[PDB]
C-alpha cells in the first residue's frame, strides 16, 4: 500500500513516475554515466530501487557509508560492494547467470576498485548490461584523503573501457554533486566526459491529489475532497510528506490531528538536519529562517540579520547563499530566494 512507511522497492509500489523511469532507461541507452537529480524526499531512492528490481544492478548508499566516521575508506567501500551483491546465488537464480564473481572470495584489504569493476563488466557482458548505482554520490568526496579523486578516476575508466557497465549517481545536493565530478575542470579525471541527467521533481497539484486519493482508496476510506485539497496546499507534491500524512490520517482519522502529527514528524527530521548545518555556521539556519519568514531578497536578508545581531559581509553572504543552493535547501528564481521544500519552510516558521 501507498500509505506505508517501509522502503518502496518495486515498480508496482511506486505511484506514477512513468516519464521519469523512461527517461532513466533512455539515459542509460545514451551515456555510460547518468545523474539522477532532485530535492531530498522527492522520490529518487524509491525510483532507483524499483528500476533495479527489474534490471541487474546494485545500489550503494554513500550517505550510510559516510555516516559513522565522517569518512569512507577503500576497504569499507569494497566490503559494501561485496555485501550488496550477496548472496550472489540469489542474484544468479533471479537473473539466470552462470558466471561467478572472484572478488567475493577475496578480503577487501587486498582488492582494487578497478579489479572489482572489471568483474562486474564481465557479468554485464553476459547479461547485456550491469548497473552500479551510488545513492547520494556527493558523499564520495569524503572518500580517501584526496577528495574522492580515486572514484572520479574509477568512473573515467568505466566510462571509456567498460561498455557493459552503467553507472548511476544520485544526489539531493545537486550543486554539490556537480562540484564533486568537476567535468569542466581539466584536473578532473572525468573532464570532457558527458553524463545523462534525469530530473525528479515534486508531483504537480493534480498528481498530488491523485496520490492521496489512491492511498485512501486502498483501505476503502473516503476522505472529503476539501481535506485532500488542504493537505496538498500544505504538503506541495513531496511524496515523502504525502506518505507520512496518509499514514497519520489512517492512524488518527482526522485532518487536523493527522496534519499536526505530520508536521511533528517533519519538524523532528528537519531539526536534525538543521543541527548539522548549525555546526558549520549558525548563519546558515539564520538565513534559512529569514527566507521562510519572507525576507527573500538579498537586502531583505542582510538587513533582517543585521538587526537581529549578526551583520554578514557581502562576500560572506554570497558564499553562504551559494552553498545553500548547492545543498538544495534553497532555490533562487526571478531574483528571489525560496525554501526548496515548502514543508521545510513551514518548520522554519515554527
Ligand atoms: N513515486 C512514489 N510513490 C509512492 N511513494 C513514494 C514515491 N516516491 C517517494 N515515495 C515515498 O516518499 C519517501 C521519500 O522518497 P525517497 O525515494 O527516500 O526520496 P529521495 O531519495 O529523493 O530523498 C519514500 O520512502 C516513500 O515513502
Ligand atoms: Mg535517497
Amino acid at each position: 500500500m501507498l500509505f506505508d512507511l517501509r522502503p518502496k522497492t518495486r515498480r508496482e509500489d511506486i505511484f506514477d513516475r512513468e516519464e521519469e523511469s523512461r527517461k532513466l532507461e533512455e539515459s542509460l541507452e545514451n551515456y555510460p554515466l547518468t545523474l539522477l537529480l532532485g530535492i531530498r524526499r522527492v522520490g529518487k531512492s524509491s525510483l532507483l530501487r524499483a528500476f533495479l528490481n527489474e534490471r541487474p544492478g546494485i545500489l550503494i548508499d554513500c550517505r550510510e557509508l559516510y555516516a559513522e566516521r565522517g569518512h569512507i575508506t577503500r576497504e569499507e567501500l569494497i566490503k559494501e560492494l561485496q555485501s550488496t551483491i550477496s548472496p550472489f546465488q540469489k542474484f544468479q537464480s533471479k537473473f539466470k547467470i552462470s558466471l561467478n564473481l572472484k572478488f567475493l572470495t577475496l578480503e577487501p584489504r587486498k582488492l582494487s576498485l578497478r579489479e572489482v569493476f572489471r568483474e562486474l563488466n564481465d557479468l554485464g557482458e553476459e547479461l547485456g548490461e550491469f548497473i552500479v548505482a551510488f545513492d547520494e554520490a556527493q558523499y564520495l568526496r569524503f572518500y580517501g584523503s584526496r577528495g574522492g579523486k580515486e572514484l572520479l578516476a574509477l568512473f573515467a575508466y568505466a566510462y571509456d573501457s567498460l561498455p557493459n557497465l552503467k553507472i548511476i549517481l544520485t544526489g539531493s545536493e545537486v550543486g554539490l554533486l556537480h562540484d564533486f565530478l568537476k567535468i569542466t575542470d581539466y584536473e578532473s579525471p572525468l573532464y570532457g566526459r558527458i553524463a545523462g541527467e534525469v530530473l525528479v521533481k515534486p508531483f504537480d497539484k493534480d498528481t498530488s491529489v491523485e496520490f492521496l486519493k489512491r492511498g485512501f482508496r486502498e483501505v476503502n476510506l473516503d476522505v472529503p475532497e476539501n481535506e485532500i485539497e488542504e493537505a496538498v496546499e500544505l504538503l506541495d507534491g513531496i511524496p515523502g510528506w504525502l506518505v507520512v500524512f496518509g499514514v497519520e490520517y489512517l492512524r488518527n482519522g482526522d485532518f487536523g490531528r493527522a496534519m499536526k502529527r505530520t508536521l511533528e514528524v517533519a519538524k523532528g527530521l528537519i531539526m536534525g538536519e538543521l543541527e548539522e548545518l548549525r555546526r558549520r555556521s549558525p548563519r546558515y539556519v539564520d538565513i534559512l529562517r529569514a527566507i521562510a519568514l519572507g525576507y527573500n531578497r538579498w537586502s531583505l536578508i542582510r538587513d533582517y540579520l543585521a538587526v537581529k545581531g549578526t551583520k554578514i559581509p557581502e562576500p560572506r553572504l554570497y558564499a553562504l547563499l551559494e552553498n545553500l543552493k548547492k545543498m538544495n535547501w534553497i532555490v533562487e528564481e526571478d531574483n528571489t530566494y525560496k525554501i526548496a521544500d515548502p514543508v521545510v519552510a513551514t518548520v522554519l516558521r515554527i
